[PDB]
């Protein structure tokens, strides 16, 4: 009749075979090796680097929860779930779970959440030997993949953000953590007399300068690598913070914040853009944020943020809120400029 | 399927903060601390060894999920949920959640599964420094922790083990692997007549003699602590093997299955009490199992088997599949008798 059973609930959230069970199929890419149809364990087991009573055993379950079909014992066909698991769908959940990757590496942090609560700090320098900047930058080909899975949700999200922000009174915009500049090189093909500048990691922005500063868009941006934590280059009045602040913890954030503020000068204006969570919850949309807001805890030193925590920091940096708007699909834009 | 709904799917099978920040609240005592009411959060943090935004936020999520109430910002409150989480509670999942014991420390081997893919054993020495055996061992805590938690399983379990066999050819049982003995205790006294014996290590039988060795079950069971693996006590007509044989690898499992065929002679009965994993995919607890059996591969060296990977286990003993029934409950139970007859 309706879902009452307190039991069952619980053994919904206890399983933890299940996700490391999907992580582990996507990094040794059985969605890719079925997406032609039904394949037998000892094919798959041999591509992939795996014992077959291992993977038999894995695909099993992972087949008992429809992300495989399983017609006959010890073959695995695909479905609509193994689909987006492929590398060649379109909106690939792959980088996300694949353990090759920085992104799904950084969530073998949830065995160490008790040490996380006692010291409120992050666990990836517990799970690893150094914390996820450091040792995303010691590791370049980490950093690369980083960046290029970064590329993926800023290349979905920069449409919203140029058309989201008015840039009438706006001569020359950085990007301020902008990873490969797939937001900034929509903004300035938008608006074709803006000038940029995108500030991130040296090797970050050489990838971003490689994939578009050749196009016309790409003419007009400067390709500025340093670090947002020291003075940032002169003469932007507009700085954008698409999705960094979430990356760290208060103190830092504030930081960024002010370096960001000392660049623009008065009447100099800060763009973020950011997931905001919002107290009396919700359904699928805050539940996902708070999954999303402990990985921020666990791995960077970060956090989801409201819009009156947005505010503090702000205030703290000599900026204030101006005009809060938010994206036909739930990023919210929030405009701030210098106070006095 | 399609697109979307796929997708709305997917997050829920992905998501690994969820668990762990059940399992972390469960070790803190959380669901114990809301057990009378709403509770702040500066409360919560104080009484558990915690930092107040740490734990906030980790309870939001869990608040999210349906595990907690929040009624207003940062105040958590008890549901349905957190209440089987209280150690208090009759049907308790805290001692297959709390950390600091021996069944949820298992499920950090998780994080190691592509490694565990790569050679196919263990990966509990990985996470650990031993395995699953040997630091259970060497932690005697840890020991009456999993005995405990191991007794809790055996007593949901023991009234459809009495009821599912036919005792009348049988004098002397032996619970082999059998615990603190929840399920002899209840074999013992619902068949009045028959004779008993637990076969465990000595602090494991040693404890279930003061629990049930004084009741009227107890004075006709000799509670003989030992090691399986070894020659078994003499002179049993029936060994009982109680979820006992999907801990052990393929070489193992045998080796207790010999030792069982040896000790009971012709004319003898090795009964075996398992879960077992069926071709198709059952319904429900096919998922469940699954789940299960990839815990016995990465803790343990263990499997969830099939009716016919005991039948191979039970025949290289010489032994055979006589009586296949099940429980009510969803148990497989099967009578193993000498392979060649008459
Ligand atoms: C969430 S990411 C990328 C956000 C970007 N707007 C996007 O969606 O592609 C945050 C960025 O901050 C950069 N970052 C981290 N630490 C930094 C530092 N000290 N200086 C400059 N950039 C840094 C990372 O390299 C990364 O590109
Ligand atoms: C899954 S449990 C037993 C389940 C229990 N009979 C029940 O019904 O709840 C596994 C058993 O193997 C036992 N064990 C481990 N090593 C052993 C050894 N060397 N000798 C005898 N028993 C051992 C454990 O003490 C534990 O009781």
């Amino acid at each position: 009749m309706a879902d009452d059973d307190a039991f069952v609930h619980l053994l919904r959230l206890k399983d933890t075979m299940t996700p490391w069970a999907l992580r582990a199929v996507v990094t040794l890419g059985v969605p890719d090796l079925v997406a032609e149809g039904e394949k037998d364990v000892s094919e798959l087991a041999q591509r992939s680097g795996a014992v077959p009573d291992a993977l038999r055993r894995v695909l099993r379950l992972l087949a008992r929860r429809g992300v495989f079909t399983e017609p006959r014992p010890a073959v695995f066909g695909p479905t609509g779930l193994s689909r987006l698991l492929q590398s060649d769908h379109p909106r690939s959940m792959r980088p996300w779970l694949d353990l090759e990757g920085p992104v799904a590496r950084g969530d073998r942090t949830c065995v160490h959440i008790l040490e996380a609560l006692r010291t409120g700090g992050p666990v990836h320098e517990r799970t690893y030997g150094r914390p996820v900047w450091e040792d995303l930058a010691a590791r370049p080909a980490l950093g690369a993949a980083f960046d290029a899975a970064m590329a993926q949700r800023a290349s979905w999200i920069a449409g919203d953000v140029a058309a989201g922000f008015d840039w009438s009174a706006v001569r020359h915009v950085m990007d301020v953590g902008g990873g490969t500049g797939g937001v900034l090189a929509e903004v300035l093909r938008a608006r074709p007399g803006l000038k940029g500048t995108l500030l991130d990691r040296a090797p970050t922005v050489a990838a971003g300068r490689e994939a578009w500063g050749a196009s016309e868009a790409g003419q007009r941006c400067t390709f500025s690598g340093g670090s947002f934590f020291d003075t940032l280059p002169s003469g932007a009045d507009a700085c954008l913070l698409v999705n960094v602040l979430h990356d760290w913890a208060d103190e830092h954030a504030l930081a960024v914040l002010r370096r960001c503020a000392e660049a623009v000068g008065p009447r100099g204006r800060v763009l973020i853009a950011e997931h905001l969570v919002e107290e009396g919850a919700g359904g699928p949309g805050a539940a996902g944020l708070a999954e999303l807001d402990l990985v921020m805890m666990l791995v960077y030193g970060g956090r989801e943020r409201r819009l009156d925590e947005l505010a503090d920091l702000a205030g703290k940096a000599g900026l204030r809120i101006g005009d809060v708007s938010m994206t036909p699909r739930g990023l919210s834009l929030v405009v701030c400029e210098a106070e006095t």
